[PDB]
């Protein structure tokens, strides 16, 4: 169904559907603050689901997952030129542990999903976003401030899942849409025992293969240096069809953010040229447009941005008001946009393609395609460019 030597990953992640991120839809999490004070916000979707009990959340979740992405987004990616997307879901969608909040009924939404990309000539990766006792404490983990995966048996349980995954998505039935499992999202590696983390994906590897799956398996890069994966899981040692996916951002520490727009699209360039000279296919599965931490939340529910001054103490480098909106934005913003954009195109297609965060946002318009294509800021046709060879590659 795919080949990663010769043709080119076009895609959008569908973030903020099967697991919630309050800065992707703020608008189910603002209706819990009383006045400016945001200390009652639940933080994250294990809190969430907590507060309003299983009824209540499942009600509210019925309708958020029937509307947020639908058929008619599929059609729309397909028209815009793309040829892929990228499919976030917790490991509660399949098993809950015995004291979990969460609710199920995700796998409906994610069949019917998996039907829509294959009428519409699109290709999925579905991808373990979240497992039990959190591999990161982001609120996208579903579990904020919490660093549990290696603990007890949440390594066991998050095996389990990936098994009854690779037996319904990684068969027969659906080998003309699933070009990838990825194993796990965003393993914190810095805080993590990598033996371990290295021993998990050589067993997920051999689990997916023995089913008799021929899938590709993603291995998320877990925050490592370029090469650090070049010696696991090599055809030299008859492990085949292996995907590296890197995440690549400027808005997450100070030094990234002070950085001039030249700058910012001298670093965009050298990340293709680095990627190119690894050992294994790569795709770029999550970047933005974002030059800043100013989208609201971004960082967490009741913290602020590093932009300003105002998270992890970073110093101050601009005001995040007059970011907001869009239409707000002056001339020099929206061409330092456009240029960032299509340098990370460039850099990107030089190796296995690109999955842009995300397709859709209530309103943060640095991390939404579709603000971003409808305001003339994101190429369209994809290959559209007003700045021409910014990297120069070879």
């Amino acid at each position: 169904a795919w080949d990663y030597d010769n043709n080119v990953i076009r895609g959008v992640n569908l973030g903020g559907w099967f697991v919630l991120e309050p800065y992707m839809t703020p608008s189910l999490f603002e209706p819990f603050q009383n006045g400016n004070d945001q200390s009652g916000v639940p933080v994250d979707e294990y809190h969430w689901t907590q507060t309003l009990g299983k009824e209540a959340a499942l009600r509210i979740l019925q309708k958020h997952w029937s509307t947020w992405i639908t058929e008619q987004d599929f059609k729309q990616i397909s028209n815009l030129g793309l040829n892929f997307v990228r499919i976030p879901i917790g490991y509660w969608a399949f098993q809950l542990l015995d004291n979990d909040p969460y609710v199920q009924g995700q796998v409906q939404y994610l069949e019917k999903a998996l039907g829509w990309a294959r009428k519409n000539n699109i290709r999925v990766w579905i991808d373990l976003h979240g497992a039990p006792g959190s591999q990161n404490g982001y609120d996208n983990s579903g579990l904020r401030d919490s660093y549990n995966f290696q603990n007890g048996d949440n390594t066991q349980v998050t095996l389990n899942v990936l098994n009854t995954i690779f037996k319904k998505y990684g068969g027969n039935e659906y080998s003309d849409v699933v070009i990838g499992i990825e194993l796990l999202n965003e393993p914190l590696g810095p805080v993590l025992n990598m033996d371990k983390l290295k021993q998990f994906f050589l067993d997920g590897y051999n689990s997916l293969r023995q089913t008799g799956s021929v899938t590709p398996v993603i291995i998320h890069d877990a925050f490592q240096v370029f090469g650090y994966w070049n010696n696991f899981l090599t055809v030299a040692e008859g492990q085949w069809n292996v995907v590296v996916d890197h995440h690549h951002y400027q808005v997450y520490s100070g030094g990234e953010l002070s950085r001039n727009i030249n700058d910012h699209i001298s670093v965009a360039c050298n990340w293709g040229w680095d990627a190119k000279k690894e050992s294994h296919w790569n795709v770029a599965g999550e970047w933005s447009a974002a030059l800043t931490d100013c989208a609201k939340w971004l960082n967490g529910v009741n913290r602020g941005a590093r932009y300003e001054g105002a998270y992890d103490n970073a110093p101050y480098i601009g005001s995040c008001q007059p970011l907001l909106d869009i239409s707000q934005w002056s001339d020099e913003h929206k061409t330092d946009t456009r240029r960032y954009i299509e340098a990370q195109l460039d850099a990107f297609e030089y190796t296995g393609g690109w999955v842009f965060w995300s397709w859709k946002t209530e309103n943060a318009p640095e991390w939404s395609f579709q603000t971003l294509t409808y305001n003339g800021l994101f190429p369209q046709p994809v290959t559209d460019r007003q700045f021409p060879n910014q990297c120069g590659f070879h």
